[PDB]
């Protein structure tokens, strides 16, 4: 249990307002382990993948224009329930909903720049994880507060 | 809609116990823009009109003695949403109600000592906005992050 | 009321992953003073007169060994509602459950490590005060901003 | 002695990048007194009042456009040596020489994007004291902390 | 040499303007290990021991009733040169000549309300060691990231 | 001038010690830009050329292995004067020497486990850049701040 994994992404916006560092401490500090990390502009291909199940919504073609216009960081997190628990840190997709003490509640304010993405589930991580890195991009390593951080 | 403002003070018991800038920081980095800002101790006729609607309460005089008692910060700012969303960020106006993250639940505990004051709708804060500032004292510049932070 | 105490114990993992002055200062800039805080590592007999009433529960030897495996802080805080408020800032017991801001849940995964506690009543903060500190130990003195936190 | 003043003005690029929480939080925290606080955009006359010495330096056109370019936030400071020691917080006026630890050093770059001024002599903060702001905005009062503060 | 260790003290001051959590922070993150800590008011007799070498200066009677005025916060601290480096971390004795980034430089203004004692030399750190500790309190225990922090 | 490019790494004692963040956040916030960024566990080979300098050094196997021993946060980082800013805000290689206020000064203790590299010169960073990164892993983006960073 304690070995799951999420995909996070820094989107461009996030980028652009200087929030990086801040986003990464907050998943250090709370005892989840850094496992992937690449900084890219993704292309548009690679983005339609992404976002293939909204493919038809009306937001589609701006949404991957926007998710295009700069660099984003993506990222792969591990820890037990870091899927659930990394939506808890990141807060609802709307920031109008996000509570404070959460990453959008803290950070932003309209859903359409809301500056970070979580995977939703397990099944959606693991397939967002082989879609933006290779195997080879994860790296094996033990925190040494591991056994301070899990019984 | 993102042309929306509300006030927000800071009561004399934040400026006394150094809060100012965390305050501000917390509205800075949500993406809301400062529009206004001054300094000064507010005269009773002042806060009796600011705290019309309560003169008739029992702890009214008592109020307006504390608030006018040492220096307020008051503010302006703009963004989508501000007024409710300020309150969300504010907190409870009874900081034992107040949760951890929010400006009150992170810095205050007593009703009577509760560090912030925040419009409670669009139509007080512009009321509040009037009687505070002289519409000159209202700034008008665009954020070089508005396109990160607005769709 | 404004003299109420609770007890707060910074678990070994807590100090192990560097966390002592985070928890400190949530402490100091909420408004609550510090009346004893000593740091040591608890004796197996102290630490099962703490938790007797567990003595029974299966995880109650492991409990008793991670408690004695390094150094805590012991702490009494005071202030108006400060063994109630105090476990909303701490969070849930268990750290999946406790929301961003909240001690547990910006800094810990799972319950068997989750770094830090707090008195659930005043009656059990007057229990956990006697077996933990000696009378001498609690300071009295009066915070320069007390007319400021408190009507 | 500890009655000494001096003159902050947050710069537009510190205004445009964020800073002004950070930057009064800096002065708070040293055990400064903020005696008075506005948020202007300088008229491009009152620019070359406060920069009257530099009327015939090639750089001064420039310099006007781009304080007057967005709004600033000016301060007066009050303590013991603030003007003197309000320069050290600073750190030097070209940010390529500013130590890591002061304002400048931590947050920009180039000499013509500075982000903040502060007085440069007691004679100097008061002339820049009279022009920036009326005798009335000058708030007296005393910090809580004051004898904790000063012998 | 790894096993160094040094006497820290938060002067009266230091715990009034709530500043406990952030030095010991300032300890922890450095890679330093707490081995002892307590919170009293120490008495008179103690502190004219503590200052025996000043007991002819001037600011003496001034010295011990101020560190008497309020509680101190004690700690010992255990590294590689932490008796000299805690000293550059803490400042120059005189805040007036304390760098920005330094804790007297951070957060204090005036040599008689200076908020923290550091042990000059690794002899006086064994003085004030035995003067302020019982040997029992100080706790032997080895830091998680103990290897990534020394080879 | 405003287009120059350090190599910034975070070495395996900086990514266990929990300080990405934190490092990152530095570099953003002085008005930096980043313009690459990777996590990987570097090759012996791959740390044998890094350090073809000093394969002769005593310490040179330990050094290796030591850098092999985790991963580590490879960084490309753009403006003005970067390459020896960059260095000013690390601090001296050895801990001992460097200042309150910079990374190693804030972060770490010894030589050997310094927590972090940057390039010491323009040559040596198109190097390093060359060595670490392929070039379509450098991203080409403009900060929304550019102009209020530089004239
Ligand atoms: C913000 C989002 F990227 C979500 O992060 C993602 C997943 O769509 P959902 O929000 O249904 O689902 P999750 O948040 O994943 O639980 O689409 C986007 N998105 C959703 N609604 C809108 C909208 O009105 N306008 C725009 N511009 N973008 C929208
Ligand atoms: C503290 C307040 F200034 C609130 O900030 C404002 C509006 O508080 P309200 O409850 O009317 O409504 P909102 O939540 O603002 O919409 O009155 C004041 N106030 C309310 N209760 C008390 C009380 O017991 N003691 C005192 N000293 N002041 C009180
Ligand atoms: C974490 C706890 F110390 C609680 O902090 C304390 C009192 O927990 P209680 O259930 O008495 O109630 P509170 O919510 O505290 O008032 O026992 C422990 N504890 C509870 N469940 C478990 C468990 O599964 N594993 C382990 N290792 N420890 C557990
Ligand atoms: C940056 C400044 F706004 C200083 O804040 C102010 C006082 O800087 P001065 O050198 O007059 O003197 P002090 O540091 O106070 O002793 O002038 C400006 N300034 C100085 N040099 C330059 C320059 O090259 N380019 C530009 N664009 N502006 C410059
Ligand atoms: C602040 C100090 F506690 C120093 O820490 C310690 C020894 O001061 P020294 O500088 O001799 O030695 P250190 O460098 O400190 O180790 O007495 C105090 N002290 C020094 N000067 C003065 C002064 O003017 N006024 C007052 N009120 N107290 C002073
Ligand atoms: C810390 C370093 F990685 C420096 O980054 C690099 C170049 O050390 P240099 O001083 O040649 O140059 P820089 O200051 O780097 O630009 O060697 C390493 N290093 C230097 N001395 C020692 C030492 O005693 N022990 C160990 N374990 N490593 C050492």
């Amino acid at each position: 249990a304690n070995l799951e994994r999420t995909f996070i992404a820094i989107k461009p916006d996030g980028v652009q307002r200087g929030l990086v560092g801040e986003i990464i401490k907050r998943f250090e500090q709370k005892g989840f382990r850094l496992v992937a990390m690449k900084f890219l502009r993704a292309s548009e291909e690679h983005l339609k993948q992404h976002y293939i199940d909204l493919k038809d919504r009306p937001f589609f073609p701006g949404l991957v224009k926007y998710m295009n216009s700069g660099p984003v960081v993506a990222m792969v997190w591990e820890g037990l329930n870091v899927v659930k628990t990394g939506r808890v840190m990141l807060g609802e997709t709307n920031p109008a909903d996000s509570k404070p003490g959460t990453i959008r509640g803290d950070f932003c304010i309209q859903v359409g720049r809301n500056i970070i993405h979580g995977s939703d589930s397990v099944k959606s991580a693991e397939k967002e994880i082989s879609l933006w890195f290779k195997p080879e991009e994860l790296v094996d390593y033990k925190s040494c507060a591991h056994d301070w951080v899990y019984e």
